[PDB]
């Protein structure tokens, strides 16, 4: 798929909330609270293995700090279910 | 302050991902690697100078790294007006982007 840098208005912020939601139901942290997504977010839109530019979905990556942590978590959309899971999430982190 | 975007895998960025080998090689947390390539995407933050209008202090980039058969994310820095570099982090094996 194709890689962009996106910006960090709400529906990004609200992509953090969604990860910190998902990584509670999980628990690996214990009970983690969004403060915020900053830059950079990288967005992937990602093509069918058949046809030319068919969109299956999307995939970010977001630095999301969460009870004043930094974490990586990246996040799949798919464009017919419109359903998100969180992939991956990981940290603390450095600061980009 | 700042920018990213994201940029071409040339040489210039080639030599970046063989820097990131050749320094972790240094660190020792891998072993001695070989590095393979650097793929798409490769991000760049351009820094801005705290000294009025827009001057470039330095870059950062975030790259993903084959070395030795395995995947690694690598973050360096470039001073402008040194050229000189950093390795930030070098951490994997990480998943394909
Ligand atoms: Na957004």
């Amino acid at each position: 798929g194709e890689w962009e840098i996106i910006d960090i208005g709400p529906f990004t912020q609200n992509l953090g909330k969604f990860a910190v939601d998902e990584e509670n139901k999980i628990g690996q942290y214990g009970r983690l609270t969004f403060n915020k997504v900053i830059r950079p977010c990288m967005k992937k839109t990602i093509y069918e293995n058949e046809g030319f530019r068919e969109i299956k979905g999307y995939e970010y990556q977001l630095y999301v700090y969460a009870s004043d942590k930094l974490f990586r978590a990246d996040i799949s959309e798919d464009y017919k279910t419109r359903g998100r899971k969180l992939l991956r999430f990981n940290g603390p982190v450095p600061p980009p």
